[PDB]
């Protein structure tokens, strides 16, 4: 269950270290006066995301909720994100990739057995552990629907390459997997896509029309399969796109086979 953080256990986003938990990564989503009587529906929303349990999902460790004070409170992912991952000195062998797409899709494929379409899924969003295992998060509050309301509330002191084309629409289970698609290149390109793009209509407009990251653009070995799951999972039209439960029986097989 979220716990009732209190700021007097702990010494924007932020590392933080609870003086008997240790450390955590706090968020700060408002700090004002108590201009707010949306506390009841602050904590539900706090415990519906807490209720989302799952190996490959982050969890909500606490809520602040104080005088003039909203914070929520999560586990820290010591690697980071898996963008800094791809990027680090030394290079992802290919098993560890494989296991990473794998726990991707089942993370994914449990939040939409639960109703709960992510929106936002990027490299930005998956958090790494010191293992190379990685959980899902929701940085940017694409889910937290009254906390990012209070995030930009009035009396407050305080992305495109992965986007389903269709939104450039209602949100579905396909939109996810179109997100996914992308991440697929990214993992084996070790890079964001669209390096050459010039300006975001520009980009918009391509990726409309049919753009899509460049293929060739990937200098590792990366398995046919891949790429043909990859080219499946950002058909321009969603209703063409697999489901993550499709894609987890098609990948759990061939990764056993050929990437464990
Ligand atoms: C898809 C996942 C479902 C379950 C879940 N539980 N917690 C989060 C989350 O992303 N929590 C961040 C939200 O706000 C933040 C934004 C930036 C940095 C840290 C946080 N913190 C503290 C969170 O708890 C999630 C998403």
């Amino acid at each position: 269950n979220v716990i009732k953080m209190k700021s007097s256990d702990f010494l924007k986003v932020s590392l933080a270290f609870h003086r008997t938990q240790g450390l955590m990564i706090m968020k700060t989503v408002y700090k004002g006066p108590n201009c707010i009587e949306h506390n009841e529906a602050l904590l539900e929303e706090a415990k519906m995301m807490n209720r989302l349990r799952h190996s490959r999902v982050v969890k909500l460790l606490g809520v602040i909720i104080e005088e003039g004070k909203y914070s929520l409170v999560m586990e820290y992912m010591e690697k980071g994100n898996l963008m800094h991952v791809l990027k680090a000195e030394m290079s992802t062998p290919l098993s560890v990739k494989g296991r990473i797409i794998l726990e991707i899709i089942e993370g994914m494929a449990y939040l939409h057995g639960k109703g709960v379409i992510h929106k936002d899924l990027k490299p930005e969003n998956i958090l790494v552990d010191n293992d190379f295992h990685i959980k899902i998060a929701d940085l940017g509050l694409a889910s937290f629907k009254m906390w990012s309301k209070l995030n930009n509330e009035e009396h407050n002191e305080l992305t495109l390459y992965y986007m389903a084309p269709e939104h450039l629409a209602k949100p579905t289970e396909k939109s996810d997997v179109y997100s996914f698609a992308v991440v697929l290149w990214a993992i084996f390109a070790n890079k964001e896509p669209y390096e050459n793009a010039i300006a975001e209509q520009q980009l918009i407009m391509a990726i409309k029309s049919g753009n899509r990251p460049d293929v060739d653009d990937i200098t590792e070995y990366c398995p046919r399969e891949i790429i043909s799951l990859m080219k499946l999972c950002w058909e321009a039209n969603p209703e063409a796109r697999p489901t993550f439960p499709g894609i987890e029986e098609k990948f759990r097989p061939f990764y056993l086979s050929q990437l464990e």
